[PDB]
């Protein structure tokens, strides 16, 4: 351990601002209409700073500033692009300190996830983009002795993101590093609950970028995000976050033919066959390590393994050691390291996630740990925590079938491997799945056989650089994390060449 | 020269049948309504045959079929997939003169472009996909010493597919070639202008693929096509067409969530600079075959050059060659080989065009060539053609902004390099584009300056295989006639395989 102090006391990493403004040009400057929304950590409900209420005039001032940009960053070199993001990258790692207790604060997750996933993952997918896009070639290919066609990449101008709030740092780099690797212009809406981080972020490297290539809008999803999903005047919309919205956006991009990408929710089933009681006893651990891994940044993961699927034969003997470890959770102050699950990120999820408790109960699911509210003490009191909750009951239920977005598991068991099948891919989602056994076969198998995006084997939750991560069905459309990103940020010019001088007989 | 027999008369290498069904699980199917359309040529207004009146019980019987075939046809393997587009390819070869006169017939364009650029280009698809296929691999990345990354391409299943009426057979391997390749079943539905072609392909080549693997519905846009646009049933929809219809197959896919690729329409400007004065003869002479070759397909044509940018310096000298060649133009029988230009497809189309000629007179367009009706003799006289049009005005006016889909080009002049970027870059579309200079360096700056999908140098209307066609702006989203389409017509399926056991430390 390390129990931080908290942020703006004696010992404190950081202090923050008491306002920060929307960051336009390369400078931090106040919204239009001068409107606030205060906000509050979710780790004891304090106040934290207050953020611009951004209309769509604070919009159309980043529009103006990514625009009058876009034709220099484009022409920037592929070298010089990638150097840019290596600095940032460094900047990132020197201040894992300072960004992970920031993180934190905001969020509300436990600190020991912000130091070793969030902000190295996020330097890294810098480093990752960075380095494809010095490899990324365009092609030349001859149709015949006279005739060849070029692609050369290029990139799409001004692109509009918004990321949600369960990852702040770590969802921007997710779209922050290829975008701008492509050469593009940024106009970026952060979460309304978690504008705090990203702020930070750019006072941190904001000096690396050209002015108006980065330019972030604080505000509401209804008002900044509207604004930012009906421009005209963006050549692409991102979008992770929750499937209504994702649909919506999806309509905002039809209206003006721009290309799209949506990653959305997911309901991902955590497949346990029987043969991983009969491996070693280091395996059967990483298995139920793998199931308790649902409570992994509070189970407010798109990939959540909310539905647990263990085979009847292995169930009775594989929960016992599952409880063992549910119940070895510490809990507790989330900028104490030892904390292993932190605080829920705001006050809404927070009731949310207990009225799908209390539907659990109607439905006859069996509280099998948790289920309710965990009251801390100390300013804790304040924040946002609940129980780590196991509930048994079949995939027919609503809470079977709904995405909770919290540290809630269903449990229920299948008999064989094709039951297994059926009850993994009956969900309108496909974002993500788990699955344990050692039969080679059984592996590819369910691995093919499953309707999914990533299939976890033998592990969960590891999102690492150069791995493709999106949706099936409702889970969306494009896939993250990966090099293949490159090609939705630019768009493929052919040059089709004829070097013959004389004319095709047509005339 | 050789002038082949009208459909059915002493000599006709093909004679139609009075009434033709669906093609739906391997068999010709009537509609579940009974009832039908009639068609009728183009060349001659005179009636062909009757066709399914399709409605959405035709859609959902197709779609009943494709699903039932789709788990075996997703699991035949790479090669057998691929050898069945070989003999596919070689069907259409063998019946290259029976086809080319089948779409001269339902098409009414120039028997020549048939025999010349459809038919064979639309072979040369199956067998160029046919062959992408069997290069396509996989990724496999080692993350570390115990976790490997794997993407695996998986076909989407069940596709939808609607196709437009000026290219009906070049377009339907446009679009059933790379999803076949990719191992997804396909309902087609053909434009109901010019149903014919698709039948008499079925004919040729049904009995090559298993039942329920291709599935044509043949009906009204409205009808048929919005019951398949609107179809939960399948992964993706896939259209080409006009761009406001476009919008609207991208809101329908937004609905459900499903990836979408559309081609929509483009007015191409083609550019020629100063220096092609000074080159020999013979690329002067192919330079004005290039601003003719707007009436390639009687100009309906998505990147059809409809507007033309000659350099002041040069447009007395150059538009006298090209006056040369548009007066010579030879017009009569489409099935006539020396006919150059042949009927527009449909009365609607017929009519629209000779709208937009009223309203170019109207603007100030000053009139060069043609415009105005092409009075054939004969049981031509029952047919539709228009004359070949070259008008003067400037980018400002309608007929140079709007979309006209006819044998009808504009002509403006421009002084230096900027201006002629500025003017081709001054439309809401992103097609295609031409452009004619020897400077090579001026050759790859406007080449990266237009923003268009495809821009064609010193050559034009050149569709090869192995070329990214796609567009810009309002001309659409996706890439067609290259092998990087197959990932719009397969989802990503990564595998993350951890490979050592015991826990990672956390929960």
């Amino acid at each position: 351990s390390m129990i931080y102090a908290a942020p703006g006391t004696p010992g404190a990493v950081v202090t923050f601002k008491p306002r920060y403004g929307n960051y336009i040009g390369g400078e931090f400057v106040p919204p239009v209409k001068g409107q606030y929304f205060t906000n509050t950590s979710p780790v004891n409900g304090q106040p934290i700073a207050e953020f611009p209420r951004s209309t769509a005039e604070d919009i159309d001032k980043a529009l103006d500033a990514a625009h009058a940009a876009a034709e220099a960053w484009g022409r920037t070199s592929v070298q010089e692009r990638s150097n840019i993001l290596l600095k940032i990258a460094d900047r990132i790692e020197q201040n894992l300190e300072l960004l992970a207790v920031t993180e934190t604060w905001d969020n509300g997750k436990a600190v020991r996830e912000t130091l070793n996933a969030d902000i190295p993952l996020a330097a890294d997918h810098f480093r990752y983009f960075a380095g494809c896009i010095r490899a990324q070639e365009g092609s030349a290919a001859e149709i015949n002795d006279s005739t060849v066609a070029y692609h050369i990449h290029e990139p799409l101008g001004v692109v509009g993101q918004i990321i949600p709030w369960n990852f702040p740092l770590l969802m921007a780099a997710w779209k922050l590093a290829p975008a701008l690797a492509a050469g593009n212009c940024v106009v970026l809406k952060p979460a309304e609950q978690t504008p705090l981080g990203i702020c930070v972020l750019l006072e941190l490297i904001g000096d690396l970028l050209p002015p108006g290539v980065l330019n972030v809008v604080q505000g509401f999803g209804r008002e900044a995000g509207e604004a930012l999903a009906t421009s005209k005047r963006i050549a692409k919309i991102a979008f992770t976050g929750s499937t209504p919205v994702g649909s919506h956006i999806l309509k905002c991009a039809a209206e003006n033919i721009i290309p799209s990408t949506v990653e959305l929710g997911g309901k991902s089933p955590n497949i346990y066959f029987e043969d991983i009681m009969q491996a070693e006893p280091a395996f059967i651990e990483k298995a139920a390590e793998g199931l308790v891994l649902a409570f992994f940044n509070q189970g407010e993961v798109c990939t959540c393994p909310s539905r647990a699927l263990v085979q009847e034969s292995i169930y009775p003997a594989f929960m016992e050691e599952v409880l063992k470890k549910v119940r070895a959770i510490k809990r507790g102050d989330p900028l104490d390291t030892e904390t292993m699950v932190g605080a829920q990120a705001s006050q809404q999820q927070y009731e949310k996630i207990l009225s799908y408790l209390d539907i659990a109960q109607q439905e006859g699911a069996e509280l099998l740990a948790g289920g309710s509210v965990e009251k801390l003490e100390g300013n804790l009191a304040s924040g946002y925590y609940i129980q780590p909750t196991l509930l048994k009951g079949h995939n027919g239920m609503r809470v079977f079938q709904e995405e909770i977005f919290g540290p809630v598991v269903g449990v229920t068991t299948f008999k064989d491997e094709a039951e297994a099948l059926a009850i993994a891919n009956d969900t309108e989602y496909g974002l993500g799945a788990g699955l344990w056994t050692r039969d080679i076969n059984r592996a590819y198998r369910m691995g093919r056989g499953i309707k999914a995006g990533r299939v976890w084997t033998n592990c969960y939750h590891l999102y690492p650089a150069h791995a493709a991560f999106g949706g099936y069905k409702k889970s969306g459309v494009g896939r993250e994390t990966h090099k293949m990103m490159l090609d939705h940020y630019q768009q493929t010019k052919n040059l089709l060449v004829s070097y013959d001088i004389n004319p095709l007989g047509f005339f």
